[PDB]
């Protein structure tokens, strides 16, 4: 799975952005099979695709011949006085200036539904903060230089906070989840009223499934049901998601006769405790755990009969941190925008709870006892690097790094100093190695944010991204060309 950019003009340019947005819509309105994402942001359009199904030449030749929204706002931002005095204006002036232009969405989805709007009037243009707040509250309306934005949900931020949107831009429970879409025009107007609530997570599995399969006795650390992933959502800020270690997910399903993206269960560090509500055939793959069905150990990479009333358990036996459980027929799921995978940033899906009842989608007649020798998890990960959209290579390949933090969003590395940078947000590539100006390098994974400001000198080869799905704090990593 390759991915590439088409750039039409540097900086925040209306013409260049119209050009990028135009092509994005042309593809999204009629997506050729093989297109994974088309994400516009200012003068840049990012295209992610499968070369098996869709060639780059095909995709390029397609491109060769390829709404005003009111935002009511209470202007009581914590920075409003500061911004006024810093710019030599009154409160009234900043409020008038901010309401004047008909803005437009140059980029969308720093978090799901988060619009980057421009242009702010010259007199109101003011640089970002030196240090960002770790938590900017939901619905905050802030400005930074030529831009203005709306925080659909809580996140960190150093933009100058001017007020609060009296309408929630993002809400997945709503009939139309995203109030704003790329290219839309926005007018702000001063209003009075309550701050709207944050949406709470949208559940992707039915509470009472039609074919109860297993009861969650005890939950693991974070058990997430996942399918192939969510596609053609990056332009809204929706993550690809899916299994963090795809090869293992596939094996688990493959063994129980399921398709490629049959909803299965991913768990990390601590697995769940599950009791079959009926006779099942399931399979366990992944690393870090050993399965135990009523005492008897079940090694990973083989399917097995799971009788009614018996309890399955997972016991750590490392290294590796992430394991998958697949059941014959797949799990029943209510999909959101085409996928059962979660986006915990966008509050789509949730970790399994105690008392949850998962169900079969279909009654697939399969015989248990299929087995396949899983590729072993190597002691040290020798990850391959590809050229990123941004000298830097040498820094990464020079020596051994060590995994500090590591989750579904990305793997944080500490080791040799690597030169970074920052600019306008652009769509985050597949397996990109993100290097800030001053900060640890961060390899971005399935739950990464759609847009990113920090430089991406390299990409991890997509055939090596599974290793980072089994990354544990302390694991050593070596980069090579």
């Amino acid at each position: 799975v390759r991915g590439f950019y088409l750039r039409f003009g540097e900086g925040v340019s209306e013409e260049a952005n119209r050009r990028a947005l135009a092509l994005a819509e042309a593809l999204l309105r009629a997506p050729p099979p093989g297109l994974l994402d088309a994400v516009p942001a200012y003068g840049v359009l990012y295209l992610e695709y499968d070369p098996r199904r869709l060639s780059r030449g095909r995709l390029l030749r397609l491109l060769k011949g390829l709404r005003v929204v009111e935002i009511p706002v209470r202007y009581d931002g914590e920075d409003l006085p500061e911004v006024a005095s810093r710019l030599g204006l009154s409160l009234e002036a900043v409020k008038a200036l901010h309401q004047k232009p008909l803005y437009r969405v140059y980029a969308l989805g720093f978090t799901p539904g988060f619009p980057f709007l421009a242009e702010v009037e010259p007199a109101l243009r003011l640089p970002r903060k030196p240090h960002p707040r770790p938590r900017v509250p939901a619905h905050a309306v802030a400005v930074a230089g030529v831009q203005t934005g709306i925080y659909p949900l809580p996140s960190p931020g150093g933009w100058n906070l001017l007020g609060t949107s009296l309408v929630a831009v993002y809400d997945p429970h709503r009939e139309t989840p995203f109030l704003l879409r790329p290219g839309d025009r926005v007018r702000f107007l001063e209003a009075e009223g309550p701050t709207p609530p944050e949406p709470r997570p949208l559940e992707l599995l039915p509470e009472e499934p039609r074919l109860p399969a297993l009861l969650v006795e005890e939950p693991g650390l974070m058990d997430l049901v996942v399918d192939g992933g969510r596609f053609l959502g990056g332009h809204l800020g929706l993550a690809r998601s899916g299994p963090l270690d795809a090869p293992s997910a596939r094996l688990a399903n493959r063994l129980v006769g399921n398709g490629a993206g049959a909803p299965l269960l991913e768990f990390a560090y601590k697995g769940p405790v599950l009791t079959a509500l009926r006779d099942l055939v399931a399979a366990f793959a992944g690393y870090g755990f050993v399965a135990l069905l009523e005492g008897e150990e079940i090694p990973p990479g083989q399917s097995f009969l799971w009788p009614r009333g018996k309890t399955l358990r997972f016991r750590p036996r490392g290294p590796g941190v992430r394991g998958y459980l697949a059941v014959a027929g797949g799990l029943e799921v209510r999909p959101f925008l085409g996928s059962a995978s979660p986006d915990l940033r966008g509050r789509i899906g949730r970790p399994l709870w105690a008392g949850d009842v998962l169900g079969l989608e279909a009654l697939r007649p399969v015989r248990p006892g299929r087995a396949f020798p899983q590729r072993p998890l190597p002691e040290a990960f020798r990850l391959r690097l590809l050229p990123g959209p941004q000298e830097a290579f040498r820094a990464l390949c020079s020596g051994p790094f060590r995994v500090a933090r590591a989750d579904r969003v990305g793997v944080e590395l500490l080791g040799p100093e690597v030169p970074g940078g920052e600019g306008l947000s652009e769509p985050t590539p597949l397996g990109g190695v993100q290097v800030p100006p001053s900060g640890r390098p961060l390899v971005l994974l399935a739950d990464k944010g759609s847009l990113g400001g920090y430089a991406k000198p390299a990409l991890v080869d997509p055939r090596d991204l599974w290793l980072l799905g089994q990354a544990r704090p302390g694991v050593e990593i070596h980069f090579t060309s």
